[PDB]
């Protein structure tokens, strides 16, 4: 996350962190809790490293340093990734991640409203990347502004996202990634996109691409069952 | 495509045909879509022309009849040939072309999948090569679009079958002990494709061999799926 204030505990108790700790744990992606058993994250956090027992899942955390041995982690029972997606393409980014044992939530962790269609206002983003450019220990916060796609073209298809100042200077950065993109309306919070991708980590004039939640939630629905 | 039959519009729609103009233009390779603007070939294909800018692209078609000088073709901003590839050698035979135009995706030109790290264990039964090449040893290129379905032949066996060269694990082996079903001269950096779970996947890109359907001489392709590292690295 880069452009944006620390991060008080309990504040997001959706937000996951994804590890994948080969013989030693590293954050590599962010994530959202939906469920019990749940979690929605984008696609492409999987690319170099699609194997499913080697990840590890910890949420209700706010500094990494918080992690260790006796701390339960969340294991893969199943990574669904969309069928379309595409490792050349910014296309489909979404995934599914199914969880071994389901959660049991606290006041740290909990789920995220799936959205059910409108104007957002009060939206934010937040994760465990750098400012600018190494990775954080602590949780990161910045509000942010949708763009209107048919302007966020400067292809972007209607299942896309978009947010950030075109003064610039508040984006995510790489260990964000499949972190959420969430809005506060009809007094409820919900789970609007997922980041994705753009080039660079915004600079003046490079909004941020984010995975559209509602219109993946028929995906979402068939494929937890 | 040695052995094989028409092909379908739109049944194929990652095929594409790499051509030259040299005199009248002139189709040489095969290829197939990956994204809006890459497309995977063999690298063999540039040995004798590698000069990128000369390279016309064209996808979304049956017939190369179909390809008139007014047709839009797409071109090479940028040709990715494996570090590692020797010319006469046959080893690391694969490059990427990225395209200097993105494609529009329709009924007749969509990308193929890619199979993941995590798929390497799959079994294949289902598999299918196709190409606008010889339908016999010494023939001409053909106007149709040919496919053909060929079993894998697994690697210790294949290195079995040819005595001379080394088969590595970065190959992949495909054919019948009697031979005459194979990829011939013209076929070269196409698909070599596998249905599996409802899913088409790129397994392999045409290579060496063109034995074109001897007896016991399965045509070898480059395997895919031990480059994905590479893919990954140079689609950013
Ligand atoms: O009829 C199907 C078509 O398939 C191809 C060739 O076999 C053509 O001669 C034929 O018209
Ligand atoms: O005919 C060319 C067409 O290619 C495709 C789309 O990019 C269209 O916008 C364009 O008109
Ligand atoms: C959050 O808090 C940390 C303490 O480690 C500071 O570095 C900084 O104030 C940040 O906003
Ligand atoms: C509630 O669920 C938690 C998940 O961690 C388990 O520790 C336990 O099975 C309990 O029933």
């Amino acid at each position: 996350i880069v452009g944006g204030t620390n991060a008080s505990l309990g504040e997001w108790p959706w937000q996951v962190s994804l590890q994948v700790k080969l013989v030693s744990q590293t954050h590599l992606c962010g994530g959202s809790i939906i469920g019990r058993q749940w979690v929605l994250t984008a696609a492409h956090c999987f690319d170099g490293i699609p194997y499913p027992d080697v990840w590890r899942i910890y949420g209700g955390i706010l500094s990494l340093s918080e992690i260790t041995k006796e701390t339960p982690s969340s294991r893969i029972k199943e990574l669904i990734i969309h069928q379309e997606y595409k490792v050349s393409e910014g296309n489909y980014d979404i995934a599914l991640i199914k969880l071994q044992t389901p959660l049991n939530y606290t006041e740290f962790q909990k789920p995220i409203s799936l959205p059910s269609n409108t104007i957002y206002t009060n939206c934010w983003v937040t994760g465990w990347g750098y400012t600018k450019e190494e990775t954080q220990n602590i949780l990161q916060k910045a509000t942010i502004p949708l763009v209107p796609n048919e302007e966020c073209q400067k292809v972007i298809n209607k299942q896309m996202i978009c947010a950030g100042y075109k003064e610039g200077g508040t984006d995510a950065c790489k260990g964000d990634s499949g972190g959420p993109l969430v809005c506060k309306h009809s007094g409820r919070w919900q789970l609007v996109g997922i980041t994705s991708w753009g080039e660079g980590c915004a600079r003046k004039d490079q909004p941020g691409v984010y995975t559209k939640v509602s219109e993946y939630m028929d995906w979402i629905l068939e494929k937890t069952q």
